[PDB]
């Protein structure tokens, strides 16, 4: 780790430059030079690089994907002003929060949209009890009325958590696949399977191509698809998802946060550049210029890019949305959803059974890895004496 | 991307591809059938992928080193090689393909290890151990040195270890050759450091007389002048150094339509007098399988040495850890000298089983691990594979599985993680 | 053989088995046999025959102590069917079914004279018998060796015909189940009542019927009761399936005399007075052979043990006791407490089961290796040839020979 | 609270412990009763982890290590201006981690006990051994027997040379630094063995073998602690107790284990025994009434050990003991116990050499506890899914309790449960 200026670790997602390009107004303005740069396999080097205390002072990454570093503890905390925290939405800071203090800075948003074609359903449905008698008079006319990926959790839950439904009760302790809204939810969308308004074997693709071939009316995704149906002519809007049972459809928010690390000296320097030069209006459409951050949650310059209404939704669905999970790597949870939603889909199950059966197939999953993990730590300890031939070693031919 | 009428082979780089290439389109001129010949990056693993998806090469062109994964998996199709075509290939050079009582490929090249001495430094090399000390006595009044090999790897050391004479590395001939390979440590004709890299460079610039390698490394040795002969490996109490010998074979795939058209090229085309020359034109084969264009080379007497050797060689491992790690560090101890070579022994053989013990619960906790994914049928996988894989037997669980997910929403990330 | 069956009756062979022959042999019963002839044989040595309940013998064949038998297509039709797959074990006959057992419902003849032929009429009829001050029908639900005939009544037999998890979430266990705990939210029957809880109330006399085997039945003779037992009730037009315990007669793998031991069970043993000498010592209640079981079957209760454990179900042949037991132990608290769904409760104990079990044959293999490092470094100094024994039994009993090895069992490492 | 209870084992002076316990009559008024239950040191962790147990427990320092990582124990508070009274040595065998932990009774170590009439003055040196017992032999008898099966009796020669269990570096015994492959511990271990392989000794010869041929007359020495003493004083033989011999020049270093006491973690009186322990148990007749039931051979304290140290075979016992050095206190004793005895066995049957037995013991040591921490976690996870699964009917308040513990006593916490499930493994 080296002292006198500051850095950035950022991939090809939002615009290289972009942040270079208000990287030199901090130096220019303040004398500290700020190298701006872009290493190949960010979220595979930090834990890496900053466990001996190198490294950055600051760091670039998402929030779904962020419980591999709050977890070894290295992000230090930031005392950001009482008035700057009234420069973006109140919950954008609970999306960083953890043990009870900052961890990084918030910056734009991420949120799943309800997307449908306008010449075929110039009203959207606000409600998902009213789409299968709505799908039956689209099947009619050629066209089907909602097609998303089924095969992920990160798409079906909105519609499983909605009835008093979320995915932690606030640390593990178990998975959240337990509760009788989550009944009501899923028997919905195992319905809407059964009774053939939906395919279980409907992925991404296939709701992708469906959507832009303008063959469905609606479809699930995010702003990360929007850049796809432009060059199909679909006309589409983007609003709120359905509501079911009176409460909304809460997707999984991803945002973007400028962490900033502990073994960092330069750790207020760094919060001047974030926070007075990075964070505000000017410093984001620098960044938003060469490849846009999508919605933003910074109230000031959110809302004159809320004149879109694609923007403006994605956010509306991320306020109402619930965070994503601080322990992910995509494990556990994530297995039991998935499981419950497959086996129920097919029939071979009731969803009380499936739900029941997939949540503890998950947790002794889990026991399994963790068991099979330390017979190789274990392993690993011994020919120390002496990262994927490990793979070839326990896959190998014989017994 | 399979077909029916073209043949398609993929080589390492190591190999001349341009000499199959030259042997290729031959075939297809007096035969018709375009053969495609290519080097993909990195052979080494793509193919077992794109072997159970059914696609890739329909003639596989490597060693049987590693075969052990290819055949019992199954999609290496089995051989129909005539009795007439028999009787050529050296009885041995197959022995090393011949699996499970079945042969999957046909072999074409052999190599290992020889002894490599430069002829300015000392004219005839001594044909046994344990006289190399004695003749060091008097390179040193020049400044020299009579012998330097990589100690780090046991595919050199072992040769000397097992010179004299489950069991188990330890043993009392073991210890033998062991014991006189730290004792030229102790009186600094050797050092325990010394690696491929040290131990090449040295030979190359011509301050060592004697070298322990195979016929790869002859290329950087012509190329940096130094005039030396091979010969056969030094004797240890009257017994033969046996190198790990290495054959270099010819694989076909079991999805291949085209089974009958790649013997064709291999049989009648490739292992001949003529187009086997066509291919170690361009990369130096050492010894090969065939007999009848084996002898030319046999003129060359370095090529002639290590057929010598390879004869009185074992062959290779076909399940890549354990022993091997079982010999690295009963070297590595005893010539550092802070274990002695009997203690050094006794504490490898018993991490060596004890490598086994934990090595084999984690494919039983393993095998549990992908048990339990394909009933809850997380993957939707074919009803076919997910009978298919509670049919096979406990231990190839693991394979079944893989070829069973290789087929395709993916998998590959809970496997992953699990290490 | 054992000291609950007879020990003279069955060596009363030097009177007849071996005039004939002139072989000269005879039994004798060592105590809390249960666990202690594992080894004689992993020897080569122990006794050519060996008398025990059919619980599990599986556990010592594939580890090479039965040798296949040879019953003939007429002698196996002298013994009733269903007992020959009690000790047919992987498509081969390991023993020789002597006398089975199995649940019976217990009824009495004054509230009720003709009692119940199906499941249904029970919550209907106990109604007559429920005001009255009694119960019409009240059994042991506390542990499933009870509850399994009625759950599994409507479905697959599970084990009668490989052996790890056909599995209990099948939608007739739903029917047995969803019935059973009907009869619970209806309050026809209490969801704590055990063994002691129903028999005392069998015993003092408030219930109607009950169900329980032959071994209760002189618990019911001292207090004065008037009952007879009779088939179980059928479920949805299925006969119920109650577990059908068998006394079986094994001959060693390593023994000498493979054929004089079949010759002389066979000819001597399952015939008339062969088994009778020792059902004059023994109740030996209902027998495999059809010949004499004819004759016991005066006492209808005896006849009505049979018919139950003609149509019932075989018990588990391995260890699987271990897992099916506990899979359809926990359905049950779990369903009658109202804490889950019956098929909430099915398909989660199943899952349980099978990974718990996983677990342990988990910690049996490392413990198997812990125990087997013990003996290759000489820690204990066993005796050599009380070692090469360990070396060369099969992987899995080898924890078990090692206890051979020197009562006391320590271990108390792992706690 | 309002009373004193004592645990002692039941082969000490435990009813000595209660003539000076019943002298409480004075202004504490509090009585004592002293206990004596076996398995005591296995019961009072299992029993004292929920609150409760003796408020005093006198056991061997080893063992209180092993308790106090779990908090079983409480914080000690002696004054600085009585500690001296004690040997300074005690102090560092009852100190564990930086903290102290009971308050020092008696001092125990071996010693060299011989036969007058057979021998009248005892070889001060082991390489004279050899010698004399060719002489014995020649006259039908033996020199030395003692056990050599239990590495305890074998360890004061198998260091003497500078050998070690675990080297005390700052508060703490390096556990990457062992001490039984040292120069001396070899040099230590063959001559143990070249005893066995020239007759001298043999590897047979367990406890019992070595005692009954000792008090028989049969061998002039043996090697034992006090314990032993009272056994050969119900013999014919006329002994006395003296020196360890020295090996190569330097002595033997016995280990020196010392019987000591603790005061409950969750004792609701702790304050209630410091004076029965520092006024009173360890006074001239404190201890004088229970080395007047059973004598505690070596004590701590000076004004009595002193009026002991007259009797040679004390003062023997305590100078074996000062040559010798602490046994640690730490769980990976007991792979040290493991890897010492099975190099010892397969160096004196010559199944190996003596550098290549050690080695192979040592790591077959670790190797071995490494299979016993996963046993005991597929064992961990393997109850967590019993009662979880409320098979056997728990929930109220065992249940609850059982899962908020610590994972790592998840075990001893299950099986004080049973309000039946044993050895399934071995079916």
């Amino acid at each position: 780790i080296e002292e006198g200026k500051l850095v950035i670790w950022i991939n090809g997602d939002k615009g290289y430059n972009g942040l270079a390009e208000v990287g030199k107004k901090f130096e220019k303005d303040t004398g500290i030079k700020v190298t701006v740069e872009h290493p190949d396999k960010l979220e595979e080097k930090f834990p890496q690089v900053a466990a001996t205390g190198d490294g950055p002072d600051i760091i670039f990454w998402a929030h779904d994907r962020f419980g591999g570093y709050a977890q070894s503890g290295l992000l230090a905390e930031i005392t950001p002003a009482a008035a700057f925290q009234d420069k973006l939405y109140p919950f954008t800071w609970d999306a960083v929060r953890y043990n009870g203090k900052l961890i990084a800075y918030p910056i734009a948003v991420e949120a799943l949209s309800l997307i449908y074609n306008k010449d075929l359903l110039p009203n959207p449905p606000k409600t998902w009890e009213e789409i299968p008698a709505l799908d039956k008079e689209l099947k009619a006319k050629g066209k089907s009325a909602l097609m998303f990926n089924l095969q992920e959790p990160y798409f079906t839950w909105p519609l499983i958590a909605a009835d008093g439904g979320y995915a932690f009760k606030y640390d593990i302790k178990d998975v959240g696949v337990d509760n009788a809204g989550a009944k009501a939810g899923l028997t919905f969308l195992v319905d809407l399977i059964k009774n053939k308004h939906m395919n279980a074997d409907t992925d991404y693709s296939i709701a992708e191509a469906a959507f832009n071939k303008g063959e469905t009316a609606m479809t699930i995704n995010g702003p990360w698809a929007w850049s796809n149906i432009d060059t199909s002519a679909v006309n589409y809007g983007v609003t709120v998802l359905p509501t079911f049972k009176g409460q909304p459809s809460k997707p999984f928010v991803g945002v973007l946060s400028a962490g900033i690390n502990a073994a960092s000296p330069n750790k207020e320097l760094a919060k001047e550049f974030l926070e007075n030069y990075l964070l505000t209006d000017e410093g984001l459409e620098a960044v938003n210029k060469d490849k846009p951050l999508g919605a933003v949650a910074l109230k000031s310059y959110e809302e004159e890019l809320a004149k879109d209404p694609r923007i403006a939704a994605t956010m509306e669905n991320a306020q109402k949305g619930e965070i994503m999970p601080n322990i992910p790597q995509m494990s556990a949870f994530w297995y039991a959803v998935r499981t419950a939603v497959i086996n129920a889909a097919s029939g071979r199950q009731t969803v009380d059974a499936a739900l029941a059966a997939a949540q503890t197939n998950a947790v002794d999953l889990k026991v399994l890895e963790q068991l099979g993990k330390e017979v190789l730590t274990e392993y690993l300890e011994k020919l120390v004496q002496s990262g994927e031939m490990l793979l070839q070693t326990f896959f190998s031919v014989d017994p």
